[PDB]
């Protein structure tokens, strides 16, 4: 007889509910699994119901793959799939958490911490627009993004992802989620799940919750805080992304006084899901209720009854399904995990489904493919990255000339530094490599490229890498623009204790300074040690993680537009005064949240 749940033309909770009603437990329990592309296949996904697969940091179909390559992918396995019993699309999900960064070719956005420093959550949400095109233009229908921490300690190697160190200009930036999923009807509940349609995406708001707030930045540590300051810096965005119809949450490997969150059940179910009614549904960490025992997995059959009684629906595992989706059936079938619970996750997991209408479009549009690295999106990301820069010195004394804007006719100029003509250390970690790499890893424009397509003609433009103090004063040279900072890093790999830049890169400022005026650029995902560059330079100029891009930063050298970006995060003094942030007793910054200089257009 007549089929509800394949009716395109029915309610979404009739449809849920007509599903659910004919599943087995294999079937439930399998849309509760996520995997990695690279343990996946048709017999696989077939088999076992999966309900959804993910790609992990740098985990693509080949190098350099085009749009199709990946559209030929997620449809190879969406296929499988499809042809089970019930046939429930799976929903592939990656990390486009400053553009569809794992992709050659793709459009890379300035990350978090520079669009802090914008202020301008509307150019945001056109970022979550375009982001949105350029992950459907791969057959991808999940961001696991925004990232709405809170960083409040520098020394955490993922600072560079949140927006600021101020809970009230992270909540701002909510607006990524509107632009990627779309506009939520003026009627819209706070906690429904939305997506526009088969050109938008599913968002993710993560990590929930604290995990911008371990103590020393220690990254996947704990968060020693009261109620209070959870609820009063930590908490906050999170409302803002039920407003906004945020499809998914994804919760902390980090834990909150001493309680590991893939086991919170306070905080997940009664805090996230009953008080906030959120009714998308939550997702776990890569390998997350893993890192609840330790050892890690040392009992993985405590880490899946912890974590699913605690409130999650589906499990990022991400590749020992057979042990997961083993080790939850017997908890069911002993009673030590209820139906209800088993239930209610795939209850979620198939709204946020039929709701972004995956039953109705499971497979990539051909037509999507010329959406990936777009030059409006391109012109867009050039755009942030611009209005993401922040002045810090425009002259070594009150009565110096402004350096800034500099003129694009000259005799001859020099260009230098680690980061001047290094497109991967311009785009930072989650960029094709999951701790992004050094060199030319994709399509893009550098610092010293941008620079040769803004000058006059007649201007000469030299390149050097780390030149000596030597070939600076006999170089004739009119000005110099160094670029230095940090090296590319994402996550662990990036917590930092000592927070000064790597070598050469100060020597370089300080060579290359000392034969002409200079203008120096830092690309870094946070504040590092600066008063030495600060020192040696004329001007200087934080550029955060500006992107692929590069145009954007001599948009603002050169006068073409002036600077406007303020920091979005305190800028210590030393390391030791940390933690400190904006409202702090000891408040003592050597720039206060808020700073920038600014300039004109010429
Ligand atoms: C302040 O704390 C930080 C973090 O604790 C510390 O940096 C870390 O230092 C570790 C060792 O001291 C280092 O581990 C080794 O890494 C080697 C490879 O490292 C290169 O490649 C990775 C990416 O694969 C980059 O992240 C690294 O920055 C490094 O990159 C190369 O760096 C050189 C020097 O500038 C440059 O000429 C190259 O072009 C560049 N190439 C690349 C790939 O970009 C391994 O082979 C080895 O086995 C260890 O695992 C960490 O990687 C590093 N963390 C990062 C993200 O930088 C920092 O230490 C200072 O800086 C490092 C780079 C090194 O020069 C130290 O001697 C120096 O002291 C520390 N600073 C202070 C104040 O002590
Ligand atoms: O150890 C592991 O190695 C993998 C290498 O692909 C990484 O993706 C994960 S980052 C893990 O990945 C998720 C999905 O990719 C992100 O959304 C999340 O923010 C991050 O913590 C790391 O915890
Ligand atoms: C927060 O971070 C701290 C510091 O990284 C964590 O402490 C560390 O905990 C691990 C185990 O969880 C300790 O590992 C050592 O392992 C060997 C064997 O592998 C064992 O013989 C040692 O006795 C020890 O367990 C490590 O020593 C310890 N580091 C120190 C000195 O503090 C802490 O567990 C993290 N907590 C949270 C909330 O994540
Ligand atoms: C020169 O730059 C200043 C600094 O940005 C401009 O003033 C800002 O203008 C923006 C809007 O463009 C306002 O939101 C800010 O409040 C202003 N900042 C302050 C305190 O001045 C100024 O309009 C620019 N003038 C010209 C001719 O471009």
């Amino acid at each position: 007889d007549y089929v509800l749940y394949k009716d395109a033309t029915k309610p979404v909770e009739d449809r849920v509910a007509d599903l659910l009603g004919r599943m087995t437990l294999a079937e439930k329990i399998g849309q509760m699994t996520q995997i990695e592309r690279l343990v996946a296949t048709p017999d696989v996904l077939r088999d076992n119901f999966i309900g959804s697969l993910l790609s992990g940091g740098g985990s693509v179909p080949r190098k350099g793959a085009t749009a199709k390559e990946w559209q030929d992918m997620v449809d190879g396995f969406q296929k499988a799939c499809m042809s089970t019993r019930l046939g429930i699309p799976m929903i592939y999900g990656i990390d486009a958490v400053h553009g569809q960064n794992n992709v050659y070719g793709a459009t890379i956005f300035p990350h978090n911490v520079g669009l802090g420093a914008t202020r301008d959550p509307y150019l945001v949400k056109r970022i979550g627009e375009a982001t949105a095109l350029e992950v459907r233009a791969t057959g991808i229908q999940y961001a696991f993004a925004p990232c709405i921490a809170v960083c409040r300690d520098p020394r955490w190697g993922r600072c560079y992802e949140s927006y600021s160190e101020d809970r009230r200009i992270v909540q701002s930036m909510t607006e990524l989620i509107p632009g990627l999923q779309g506009d939520v009807p003026k009627d819209f509940t706070s906690g429904m799940p939305f997506v526009a349609g088969k050109n938008k995406v599913a968002a993710c708001a993560k990590h929930f919750v604290g995990d911008g707030g371990t103590v020393d930045g220690i990254n996947e540590n704990n968060t020693i805080i009261n109620r209070e300051g959870l609820m009063n810096i930590h908490m906050p965005a999170y409302k803002n992304a039920m407003d906004k119809g945020v499809s998914t949450v994804m919760i902390s490997y980090s834990s909150w006084n001493g309680v590991k969150m893939h086991a919170n059940q306070d905080l997940v179910t009664g805090y996230l899901k009953d008080t906030l009614k959120f009714k998308g549904f939550v997702i776990s960490d890569w390998e997350g209720i893993d890192r609840i025992t330790t050892p890690a997995g040392s009992d993985y059959s405590y880490s899946v009854k912890a974590s699913i009684l605690a409130g999650l629906d589906m499990i990022m595992v991400p590749n020992k399904y057979q042990q997961f989706i083993s080790i939850l059936t017997g908890h069911v079938n002993g009673g030590v995990i209820p139906m209800s619970r088993i239930d209610d996750a795939v209850t979620r997991i198939l709204r946020v489904k039929f709701t972004m209408g995956l039953f109705e479009n499971p497979y990539a549009d051909p037509a999507m493919a010329e959406q990936l690295g777009k030059q409006e999106h391109r012109d867009l990301a050039r755009e942030a990255a611009r209005k993401s820069l922040v002045l810090l010195k425009n002259g070594k004394t009150s009565t110096d000339a402004p350096l800034l804007p500099l003129p694009k006719k000259a005799p001859k100029i020099l260009v230098a530094g680690s980061h001047a003509d290094n497109l991967g250390y311009q785009c930072g970690g989650w960029t094709i490599e999951w701790q992004g790499d050094t060199g030319r890893t994709t399509v893009g424009t550098t610092i010293l490229e941008a620079v040769k397509a803004a000058v006059d003609p007649s201007t000469v433009v030299v390149f050097a890498e780390n030149p000596d103090a030597e070939f600076v004063k006999s170089g004739g040279f009119s000005y110099a623009i160094v670029a230095v900072g940090e090296h590319p890093y994402t996550e662990t790999k990036g917590d930092n204790l000592n927070l000064t830049i790597p070598e050469p890169g100060l020597s370089t400022v300080q060579a290359v300074c000392g034969g002409v005026r200079c203008a120096t650029v830092l690309i870094s995902g946070r504040p590092v040690v600066v008063q030495p560059l600060l020192a040696a330079s004329d001007a200087l100029v934080a550029a955060w993680l500006p992107g692929s891009e590069g145009q954007g930063v001599t948009d603002a050298l050169f006068g073409d537009f002036g600077f406007t970006g303020r920091l979005p995060r305190t800028w210590f003094k030393s390391v030791d005064q940390l933690p400190m942030n904006v409202g702090d007793a000891h408040y003592d910054p050597l720039f206060r949240l808020g700073y920038g200089l600014t300039t004109n257009a010429t």
